[PDB]
């Protein structure tokens, strides 16, 4: 043959701002109305679900890819440290600095506000208040590091184990 291409097949990872749980697995022609449509194959990590993303809605790209296992890595180094252990008084003022890596959910931060918290109480089975915080921590601490994991959420759940010495 010779023609059979459209953007960027299999190879690279694709987010986009509402999921990013998900590999290309190349590009589908569908028909919209009878209109000939090509559309990215989002092959869904989390479940096996198809998200089928518009190649020319998306404008320039639409779908950035996240951070990779060099960053994964480097944040594993953050929190292997477990001398971090913040003292019950300084917590609630360590609540705040930490909320508002939340609002980020920046990889470097989301893991070190979970880890605090984590070490806290050593065990994961966190306070109500220190849950709370951690339940919104956790759903992003697996979403940047999935990386590095490329399989279920218990690959990245289970690494605190190794890292802030759960077992």
């Amino acid at each position: 043959g010779s023609h059979m291409q459209t953007s960027f097949k299999t190879g690279d990872k694709a987010v986009y701002p509402g999921q990013g749980v998900g590999e290309v697995m190349g590009i589908e022609h569908t028909e919209v109305a009878g209109q000939r449509q090509s559309f990215y194959v989002l092959r869904i990590l989390e479940n096996g679900m198809r998200i089928m993303i518009p190649i020319n809605k998306v404008g320039s790209v639409g779908l950035r890819e996240i951070i990779s296992e060099e960053d994964v890595k480097q944040v594993y180094s953050i929190l292997k440290e477990k001398d971090i252990s913040v003292d019950s008084t300084t917590w609630n003022r360590r609540y705040r600095e930490y909320m508002e890596k939340i609002k980020t959910g920046s990889v470097f931060e989301i893991a070190e506000v979970l880890r605090d918290l984590y070490l806290l109480k050593g065990d994961k089975d966190l306070s109500f208040g220190e849950r709370k915080m951690l339940d919104t921590a956790r759903s992003l601490l697996i979403k940047e590091l999935s990386l590095a994991k490329d399989c279920s959420e218990d690959e990245i759940e289970s690494d605190l184990k190794k890292i802030f010495n759960l077992a």
